[PDB]
């Protein structure tokens, strides 16, 4: 690289909510309205290189090899002021990333895609922020990846204002490698959703909004618990509940809406079958008709193979979880 040029690359992982993220506090900063609980994917991440250049008259971003449009770029602007304004320069980049997530099966991006920005951004500029600041900043970008700077369990703190809103990562005494989780593609329409938008339909209209919010911290607690204990049904259990009392709110928005289709409600059905005929595995649905079926490690493959017997081989996707958080690689 060139003598004026400043460059940092870096790879983070997707993560899964157990227990939810939804509905925000703050808009413009990201604050959301309750604390999540996550864990972090191994076969999921971006991989993201930023190089800063004096020369450079805006922000530049090439994904998976191409351009983006207009207004992806816009967007990218934007949230590289923030950047800039932290790092007190005026130095604009050129962003080069490569998602390799199942983002044309549905499997979200967006947590990998800015943590990934948020470490590569600190590496080109010597910043030498905390993983706390890492995880502020990659917030701002979005919210589900301020839990992506950290590998495993990891917990947003909800706070309330940008300095105390963030995340952390939870030691579960090396649980995280004994656990899996398995996706199950499912067949959905190709139109344009959103979970920021979608969040905001719910959280400010709902008829069941309260009623997430009367239950979710103590469904926190009764998560964080059973992980400290590995507790495997315990957590499951109640990570279940969490995830369909989410959807439940979205029945109560105005106008109501799902994400979920009959295929999804088959999937679930499937996990059921598996816990009555003693394999140990719970699901959660996020933005989408996709299930994802948290697992033991053991039971990884004779759960996949009861779902082989009805879903195509291509749509049964496991992931081990990853212990370790955001890295800085060439
Ligand atoms: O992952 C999450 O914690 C929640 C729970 C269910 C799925 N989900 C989401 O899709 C959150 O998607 P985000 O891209 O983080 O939303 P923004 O903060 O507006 O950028």
């Amino acid at each position: 690289t060139g003598s004026m040029v400043k460059s940092g690359k870096a790879r983070a992982h997707t993560n899964i909510a157990l227990i939810k993220y939804w509905g925000k506090a703050d808009e413009t900063y990201i604050i959301p309205m309750n604390n999540s609980l996550s864990v972090t994917l191994d076969r999921f991440y971006t991989e993201t290189k930023v190089t800063f250049d004096p020369d450079f008259t805006e922000d530049c971003l090439i994904l998976n090899g191409n351009e983006v449009n207009a207004k992806e770029k816009e967007k990218i602007q934007n949230y590289m002021n923030i950047v800039r304004d932290l790092a007190g320069n005026r130095l604009h980049a050129r962003i080069e990333s490569e998602n390799y997530v199942p983002t044309a099966a549905g499997l979200a991006s967006s947590a990998s895609a800015y943590a990934a920005l948020a470490a590569a951004c600190n590496e080109a500029l010597s910043l030498n922020l905390s993983d706390t600041d890492l995880s502020r900043l990659a917030r701002r970008g979005s919210g589900s990846a301020s839990r992506s700077i950290f590998g495993g369990f990891a917990e947003w703190e909800k706070g309330h204002d940008d300095l105390t809103s963030y995340a952390h990562g939870i030691n579960s005494n090396g649980w995280e490698k004994d656990l899996s989780m398995i996706f199950v593609v499912i067949n959905n329409q190709s139109k344009k959703v959103s979970a920021r938008s979608g969040m905001s339909l719910t959280r400010d209209t709902s008829r069941f909004y309260q009623y997430w919010l009367d239950h979710v911290d103590e469904d926190l607690n009764e998560a964080k618990e059973a992980v400290k204990n590995q507790d495997f049904q315990r957590l499951g259990e109640v990570i279940e509940a969490n995830g369909l009392r989410m959807h439940a709110t979205n029945l109560g928005a105005q106008p109501p809406f799902t994400y979920l289709v009959q295929e999804s409600y088959d999937a679930m059905a499937i996990v059921e079958q598996c816990r009555k005929a003693n394999l140990p595995c719970y699901f959660t649905m996020d933005a989408g008709p996709n299930v994802k079926v948290l697992v033991e490690k053991k039971n990884k493959q004779a759960v996949m193979e009861q779902f082989l017997k009805v879903f195509d081989e291509s749509k049964i996707i496991a992931s081990d979880i990853i212990s370790s958080g955001v890295e800085i690689i060439k």
